[PDB]
């Protein structure tokens, strides 16, 4: 089997993208978050706090014929940025993109924290990383991709995101039409249960390339691209006026210029990444000061490849038993 759907940002700025889910039966057609750094599939619900729901689309678990409550079964996670979310959990049917999986555990939100509130254009997450960081109590349980996995066609999915525009995610197979050149696979360890690899090393605008190993995670669910201080130093310094804000939270550029792409190194290969999508655009409505697309990873502990740069590559999560990740241009 496969499956493929479209990934849309949220916003103007790519701060997220949502790909519609369909749960249970009749079906309800959730916009989720797909997150290769985290590991579980929980959504706004019928058991949400109702002053914590603010414009999101819920699942009814006792809508659904299908739905079943995992008996004792909760959920708790903390993500890395401080927000967080906790519940109960169903198993339901689950399709994406036409691909469909029985029994997925569907963690409904009893709590979430503000950041989830505030966003009312996601429904809930649909994580991607390995099933060892599933919160699952007392009985840890699978993701879709696991759950699914034995019937595709190939053990893999593809991120292919778009910069200010819709992308694709696929299931079970590679679409060779959507990429140039050949794609590039390199190696990845599950012991921390993320997409970790390592890049071979970077580049600023038309600069030489360094090489030098940069170990972090390919996360589609973090909007931007954290590298080490010396390597978000060196991009910025290319940028008249950009500078570090404390008081912003990381490095701020003038509006007015015009920024240059940076590339990073996957094996021998090159992925460039356009200046532009390091643009996000005015710290506060109306003000001149832009905030940066790439950023220090010092205060967060790992090196996240976020959509910054996997939207400028055709991604492949390869879940072979010894997974891989390949990146092509496109
Ligand atoms: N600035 C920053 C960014 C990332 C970070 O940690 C990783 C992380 C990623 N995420 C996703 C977005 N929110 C829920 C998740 O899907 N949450 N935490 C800590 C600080
Ligand atoms: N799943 C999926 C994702 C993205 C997608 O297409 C995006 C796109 C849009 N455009 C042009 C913009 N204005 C004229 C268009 O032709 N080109 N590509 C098609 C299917």
């Amino acid at each position: 089997s496969t499956g493929s759907a479209t990934t849309t940002p949220i916003d103007s700025l790519d701060d997220a993208y949502i790909t519609p889910v369909q749960i249970g039966t009749p079906a309800q057609t959730l916009n989720l978050d797909f997150d290769t750094g985290s590991s579980d599939l929980w959504v706004f619900s019928s058991e949400t706090t109702a002053s914590e729901v603010d414009g999101q689309t819920i699942y009814t678990p006792s809508k659904s014929t299908t739905a079943k409550l995992l008996s004792g079964a909760t959920w708790s996670i903390s993500y890395g940025d401080g927000s967080s979310s906790s519940g109960d959990v169903y198993t339901d049917t689950v399709s994406v993109g036409g691909l469909t999986v029985t029994g997925q555990a569907v963690e409904s939100a009893k709590k979430v924290s503000s950041s989830f509130t505030e966003d009312s254009t996601i429904d809930g997450l649909l994580g991607l990383a390995f099933s060892t960081l599933n919160t699952v109590s007392p009985t840890q349980q699978k993701t879709f991709f696991d759950n699914a996995k034995a019937s595709l066609d190939s053990p893999v999915f593809t991120a292919d995101l778009g910069y200010h525009a819709p992308g694709t995610y696929n299931f079970g197979f590679i679409d060779t039409t959507a990429y140039t050149g050949s794609i590039t696979y390199t190696a990845v360890s599950t012991k921390q249960g993320f997409w970790e690899w390592t890049s071979t090393g970077y580049a600023v605008g038309s600069g030489t390339f360094k090489s030098t190993s940069i170990d972090g995670i390919a996360d589609t669910g973090t909007t931007l691209l954290y590298l080490p201080a010396t390597v978000v130093s060196a991009y910025w310094a290319q940028v008249s006026g950009a500078k570090s804000s404390s008081s912003v939270g990381g490095y701020v550029f003038p509006c007015s210029a015009t920024l240059p792409s940076f590339t990073f190194g996957v094996g021998s290969a090159r992925i460039v990444i356009p200046g532009d999508y390091i643009d996000f655009g005015p710290i506060s409505t109306g003000s001149s000061s832009c905030f940066g697309g790439i950023q220090s990873s010092a205060g967060i502990g790992i090196n996240i490849f976020g959509d910054v740069a996997l939207k400028a590559a055709f991604v492949v999560f390869n879940g072979a038993t010894t997974p891989t990740l390949g990146f092509a241009s496109k």
